[PDB]
């Protein structure tokens, strides 16, 4: 199909420190896709999502489609890039069990299933999730703490994948939920210590959705990544950063710079529908990063992917 990588920009509101430290709101929103910082040039994306916009609405805006797609046969990835404290974890997962405050992952959980349940008796679906976080170029099963430093490979079709990953099976959004809760717990067994730990730790949630209609025996499938990157502020980022920057404009892409990269390789260069949610801060306290981030999203919006079924 050859469709572009969508990019959305979500701005948190101002925090206490900022609110109390006076500060002020930098971004100016014109149209429903363009943002403006102070005097400078105007940044334009697939959608811009100010503070006031709900998570529900954030969802319909970025995830909702990616989900219908995976169920059609294509792969999908939706990650959140941005400097620490910007909103990534709130937008990717949110308050897990609040029907209002819950982020994307859980909502996708519900959407996937709401969708399946409704389909015909034929074509059964095999959904298996896996969960793991990266830290210093090396992996770590979130569902099996014992294991750390697992590694990647190229399938039959010769494309990469984390191997030896504890793939759990789910039949309802609830399971998917439990599974996430497991991880977040299995994490809490860790000393360096949490807030710190994350900070530079990207967590990956994989949802491998496979279906076959039994009657016609025609199959389908797709991997749907829900990455929540760690801070971007000034090492895999750089890997990432280049891996795309080498995509804006015959060049050769250094996927191999980092596993991560090596992982979402098909999400940046492969038959895969991809969206990016860049989270930003409105306080001038970070006007810098704001430029790099935006700039980062900007570059991405250019990169076009070729995506096919099966």
């Amino acid at each position: 199909a050859e469709c572009s990588i969508k990019v959305m920009c979500r701005f948190r509101p101002l925090n206490e420190a900022e609110i109390l430290r006076g500060d002020k709101f930098i971004p100016k929103f014109k149209g429903e896709e363009t943002v403006v910082i102070g005097q400078g040039k105007p940044y334009v994306f697939d959608r811009v999502l100010p503070p006031n916009t709900t998570q529900e609405q954030v969802y319909n805006a970025c995830a909702k489609q990616i989900v219908k797609d995976v169920l059609e046969g294509y792969n999908g990835t939706i990650f959140a890039y941005g400097q620490t404290s910007s909103g990534k974890t709130h937008t990717m997962e949110g308050k897990l069990h609040d029907p209002q405050l819950m982020g994307i992952i859980p909502r996708i959980a519900h959407d996937i299933f709401d969708h399946i349940y409704s389909m015909d008796e034929n074509l059964e679906f095999h959904i298996k999730v896996s969960y793991f976080e990266i830290y210093l170029d090396k992996i770590r099963d979130l569902l099996d703490v014992s294991k750390t430093n697992l590694a990647v490979h190229e399938d039959k079709n010769r494309v990469p994948y984390v191997k030896g990953c504890t793939e759990r099976f789910v039949s309802s959004p609830e399971e998917v939920m439990d599974v996430i809760d497991e991880g977040k717990a299995n994490r809490h067994v860790a000393v360096t210590n949490m807030n710190e730990h994350s900070s530079r730790s990207h967590s990956i949630f994989l949802i491998n959705i496979k279906q076959e209609n039994v009657e016609t025996e025609k199959k389908l499938s797709g991997k749907l990544y829900l990455v929540d990157l760690a801070g971007s502020e000034k090492k895999s980022l750089s890997a990432l950063g280049n891996v795309i920057s080498a995509l804006a404009e015959k060049t050769h892409v250094p996927y191999r710079d980092s596993k991560m990269t090596r992982i979402l390789q098909d999400s940046l260069g492969g038959n895969c529908r991809t969206t990016i949610v860049i989270c930003c801060s409105p306080s001038v306290f970070n006007e810098a990063e704001t430029k790099s981030t935006l700039m980062f999203g900007q570059r991405a919006k250019t990169i076009k992917n070729t995506v096919s079924v099966n």
